[PDB]
C-alpha cells in the first residue's frame, strides 16, 4: 500500500512549475516508471474524477485519457500526501525530450519533423476526442521513445477540461501562448492549442522558438532562420494566423500537402533515431 514498498525511487529526472519528477522502477517486474510530485500549495485547479473526491485536475485530465493509444503518458497509479500528491507515470526506456533532442541534434530535417509532428496531433486530437486540453504544448512536454520512435504527450499540469466556450484563465507556456490571450487574456482552446502547435512545428525546423517577447506574438511575422520547404512556411505561417478563425482546423492540418505520406513510427526511429541510437 506504501508508495516506497511500491516503487524503487531513482534520479531526479527534473523539477519545473510542474513539480519534481523522478526516475523509478515498480518493485514487482521492474516496469519502469516516473514519479511525479506536486504540492497542495502549487494545485490551483481540482476535479473530483469519477465515482471519485478531492483529486488534482491533472489527476482527472490524465485518466479521461487513459487507454492503449501510446500518444499520451498513462497514469499508472496516485497516492496522496499530506501536502502533496505522487503520481506514478509510465516510463519509455530510453527516452529523451524534444527539447533535448533538438538542443543536442539542432534543427531537424523536414521528414523528421513531418513525423514528430504528425504523431503530436493524433496526440492532441486524442485529447480532444476525451474531453481534455492540454494547453502547454511545447518540445519539453514531448517524449521521443527512440526505440519505437513513438512520441509521448506528457505534463497535463496546465490542462483544463475541453469546453467550446471562452477561456479566461492560462497557465501555460508564455512564448507558446497565441495573440489572443496576449491581447485580451481570452482564447477558445483548439484554436490557442493549433497557434502552440505552429510555434511548435517552427521551433522543429528552425532549431528555435519563433517568437519572444509579447510585441512579437501580437505581430506575428514569421522569419525563417533555416532553409525551410515552401509548403512547410506555409502550414506554419497558416497555424501562426493572427485572427484565430483563420487557423487551420486540425483535419487542415493534416490534409495539408507538406503534411502528406507521413513516415510510420518504427520507420521513422531506424531512419533516425537508430543511426545514433
Ligand atoms: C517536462 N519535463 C521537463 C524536462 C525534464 N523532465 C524529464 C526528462 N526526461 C524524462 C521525463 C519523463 C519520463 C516519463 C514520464 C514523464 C511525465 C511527466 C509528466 O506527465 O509530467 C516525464 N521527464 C521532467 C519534466
Ligand atoms: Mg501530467
Amino acid at each position: 500500500e506504501p508508495l516506497e514498498s511500491q516503487y524503487q525511487v531513482g534520479p531526479l529526472l527534473g523539477s519545473g512549475g510542474f513539480g519534481s519528477v523522478y526516475s523509478g522502477i515498480r518493485v514487482s517486474d521492474n516496469l519502469p516508471v516516473a514519479i511525479k510530485h506536486v504540492e497542495k500549495d502549487r494545485i490551483s485547479d481540482w476535479g473530483e474524477l469519477p465515482n471519485g473526491t478531492r483529486v488534482p485536475m491533472e489527476v482527472v485530465l490524465l485518466k479521461k485519457v487513459s487507454s492503449g493509444f501510446s500518444g499520451v503518458i498513462r497514469l499508472l497509479d496516485w497516492f496522496e500526501r499530506p501536502d502533496s500528491f505522487v503520481l506514478i507515470l509510465e516510463r519509455p526506456e530510453p527516452v529523451q525530450d524534444l527539447f533535448d533532442f533538438i538542443t543536442e541534434r539542432g534543427a531537424l530535417q523536414e521528414e523528421l519533423a513531418r513525423s514528430f509532428f504528425w504523431q503530436v496531433l493524433e496526440a492532441v486530437r486524442h485529447c480532444h476526442n476525451c474531453g481534455v486540453l492540454h494547453r502547454d504544448i511545447k518540445d519539453e512536454n514531448i517524449l521521443i521513445d527512440l526505440n519505437r520512435g513513438e512520441l509521448k504527450l506528457i505534463d497535463f499540469g496546465s490542462g483544463a477540461l475541453l469546453k467550446d466556450t471562452v477561456y479566461t484563465d492560462f497557465d501555460g507556456t508564455r512564448v507558446y501562448s497565441p495573440p489572443e490571450w496576449i491581447r485580451y487574456h481570452r482564447y477558445h482552446g483548439r484554436s490557442a492549442a493549433v497557434w502552440s502547435l505552429g510555434i511548435l512545428l517552427y521551433d522543429m525546423v528552425c532549431g528555435d522558438i519563433p517568437f519572444e517577447h509579447d510585441e512579437e506574438i501580437i505581430r506575428g511575422q514569421v522569419f525563417f532562420r533555416q532553409r525551410v520547404s515552401s509548403e512547410c512556411q506555409h502550414l506554419i505561417r497558416w497555424c501562426l494566423a493572427l485572427r484565430p478563425s483563420d487557423r487551420p482546423t486540425f483535419e487542415e492540418i493534416q490534409n495539408h500537402p507538406w503534411m502528406q505520406d507521413v513516415l510510420l513510427p518504427q520507420e521513422t526511429a531506424e531512419i533516425h533515431l537508430h543511426s545514433l541510437s
